[PDB]
């Protein structure tokens, strides 16, 4: 029925009427019609929003002086064969990940980008790769989600080569926006430290004012962006 009505929920029975609720309406049937020429690729428009893949790597070169040729990114199990196929027209030639779905898996390492793929779900055990293997790595989100745990991103940059650059993203819980301080915060110290600095961040449309964010309420079925929705690049071993 409609979702907005539905609130708490009843589950009202009366053995008088066998019916649950009243409304035979069966006299006559409504007939609705759909396009059938609908896009291949207008199936999930969410998923056509990168905001990160491509911006990644364009800028990751961008701020990567290195030689992409001779060096290692990493990508996630997220089928982003793609980016590898970008990353070695920006010159990264070497591009390795690892995947989850045998289906995705086979698709990327058909590719032929990737210099290797494994399968492994992040969290489950430490990374295959050693350190100082790959000169960049590339994965936006999934890293609170639940695919690349928190933990694991340190196995990132660790394995990252110095002056190498990571590009991550992930949910900044919109809810909280003092929170955010809290995360910008951590990135602050590790670039102090000298241990990575910022090499570029993708500008994301959350950084609105997010504390009132007044609007006429149409609709806005989707969060306003209070600080979600942020991927932003570093370079490893830098102070800031």
């Amino acid at each position: 029925g409609a979702m907005a009505q539905e609130e708490a929920g009843r589950l009202p029975q009366v053995l008088a009427r066998v019916g649950t609720s009243h409304g035979i309406t069966d006299l006559a049937c409504k007939l609705r019609f759909y396009d059938d020429w609908a896009p291949e690729y207008d199936q999930d428009v969410a998923a056509l929003k990168y905001r990160a893949p491509r911006l990644a790597v364009d800028c990751l070169s961008r701020a990567f002086r290195g030689s992409p040729h001779d060096a290692l990114i990493l990508d996630v199990a997220c089928g982003t064969g793609l980016v590898a196929v970008e990353l070695q027209a920006r010159g990264f030639l070497q591009v390795q990940g690892v995947d989850g779905s045998p289906e995705m898996l086979k698709q990327a390492r058909a590719r032929g980008l990737y210099h290797h793929l494994s399968l492994c779900t992040l969290g489950q055990e430490p990374l295959p790769d050693p350190e100082g293997t790959f000169d960049a790595v590339i994965i936006v989100g999934a890293l609170s989600e639940g695919q690349v745990p928190c933990s694991a991103i340190p196995e990132l940059l660790r394995v990252t080569k110095p002056g190498g650059l990571v590009c991550l993203t992930t949910r900044t819980n919109p809810s909280n926006l003092p929170y955010k301080e809290t995360l910008e915060a951590t990135l602050d110290s590790l670039e102090r430290a000298g241990v990575w600095e910022c090499l570029v961040t993708q500008p994301v449309d959350h950084w609105e004012l997010a504390t009132s964010e007044q609007e006429t309420g149409l609709g806005t079925c989707a969060n306003d962006g209070f600080i979600s929705g942020i991927i932003y690049l570093y370079r490893k071993q830098e102070t800031v």
